[PDB]
């Protein structure tokens, strides 16, 4: 409690690509890396030699594959994946040193889902049941984790922005954060949701309606590359980055996201971009905390980099954009989201990001949609 050694340095992966941990399905133990998705809840892996993958689960070389007779089919924006539904005995070497019988959708066929030259072959579902497909039936892995083992009800994630970082499975590692945790509560268990209850662009508040922050929902999503904001919080965000700086000229494509904007090694102007600041509802009545990212967050090198704040049709995504700025506890025991300054986050001399509190904030259950 407080250590995890072993956990430390578990996540590996590419800007943009998401984070994968190591992880072993069946006996003998077949390795894979799993993506680490805290915005779905299947534990899903590929099962059939796709080009894309460098290996694949072979539930044939397992003895201890039990088949469920059921099929999975998850079609979304871009793409689909479809799986055959089973149980084996699945284990996270640089984690718990324990092995559980967990559901996997084992996949079969998949349209732009697996990355052409990426590193995993999977995808690990960390969120709640509800969510879970082909229905809320199905245990999602950390659900099976917790009720067949003693590894209590928690997990913490700190990623770092070839990229890495640290999932620590049943605690916390206070190495990985500097200064106080703060916790929001987590207001419904399907997505990890959360409230905004403000958002500052420098310290200028953008006036909206609270409940605009989160319409339709508010997430913290480890498998979202991008600070996903709703259309109209997004223009409004937008409008008041343009306006902070006016110093350097960008196309209109780029903050749309249809272009990147390119600068020479060492040229790239931090100072000139505004910090944004997340106001989030506190554990406490009238009471709320806020989290600062730096442009080194939300600009991703692609020196080129991204706009990596986009418009969304589903809510408020808080992607790596806002994770990798931060020590992020699952306290799903408590039914709540801690938030603590990263030990390993991108910053410079001159600006840091920031998780500060406590603030006086009022009607606060009135950001929440219904
Ligand atoms: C199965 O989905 C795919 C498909 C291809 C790549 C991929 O890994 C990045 C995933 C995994 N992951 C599922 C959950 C998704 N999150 C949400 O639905 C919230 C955003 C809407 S407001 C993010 C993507």
């Amino acid at each position: 409690r407080g250590s995890f050694v072993e956990m430390v340095d578990n996540l590996r992966g590419k800007s943009g690509q998401g984070y994968y941990v190591e992880m072993t399905v069946g006996s003998p133990p077949q390795t894979l890396n799993i993506l680490v998705d805290t915005g779905s809840s299947n534990f899903a892996v590929g099962a059939a030699p796709h080009p894309f993958l460098h290996r694949y689960y072979q539930r044939q070389l397992s003895s201890t594959y039990r088949d469920l007779r059921k099929g999975v089919y998850v079609p979304y924006t871009q793409g689909k994946w479809e799986g055959e539904l089973g149980t084996d005995l699945v284990s996270i070497p640089h984690g718990p040193n324990v092995t559980v019988r967990a559901n996997i959708a084992a996949i079969t066929e998949s349209d732009k889902f697996f990355i052409n030259g990426s590193n995993w072959e999977g995808i690990l579902g960390l969120a709640y049941a509800e969510i879970a497909r082909p229905d809320d039936s199905l245990e999602p892995f950390f659900d099976s984790l917790v009720k067949q083992t003693h590894v209590p009800n928690l997990f913490s994630l700190q990623l770092c922005g070839s990229v890495g970082g640290s999932m620590i499975i049943g605690g916390i590692d206070h190495s990985l954060y500097t200064g106080s945790l703060w916790y929001t509560p987590i207001r419904r268990e399907w997505y990890y949701e959360v409230i905004i209850v403000r958002v500052e662009i420098n310290g200028q508040d953008l006036k909206m309606d609270c409940k605009e922050y989160n319409y339709d929902k508010s997430i913290v999503d480890s498998g979202t590359t991008n600070l996903r904001l709703p259309k109209k919080v997004f223009e409004a965000a937008v409008k008041s980055i343009k306006a902070a700086s006016s110093t350097e000229k960008f196309p209109d494509g780029f903050w749309l996201g249809e272009q990147l904007v390119c600068w020479q090694a060492g040229t790239t102007p931090w100072n000139i971009f505004p910090v944004i600041s997340l106001y989030l509802m506190g554990e406490v009545t009238n009471q709320s905390f806020r989290i600062t990212i730096l442009p080194q967050q939300y600009l991703r090198p692609v020196d080129c980099y991204k706009f990596a704040i986009s418009q969304s049709s589903c809510g408020t995504v808080m992607g790596a954009v806002i994770m990798e700025g931060f020590y992020v506890v699952f306290d799903r025991a408590r039914k709540r989201i801690g938030f603590a300054v990263s030990a390993c986050h991108v910053h410079d001399e001159f600006r840091t990001a920031a998780v500060e509190g406590p603030f006086v904030t009022l009607d606060m259950e009135d950001c929440g949609y219904n």
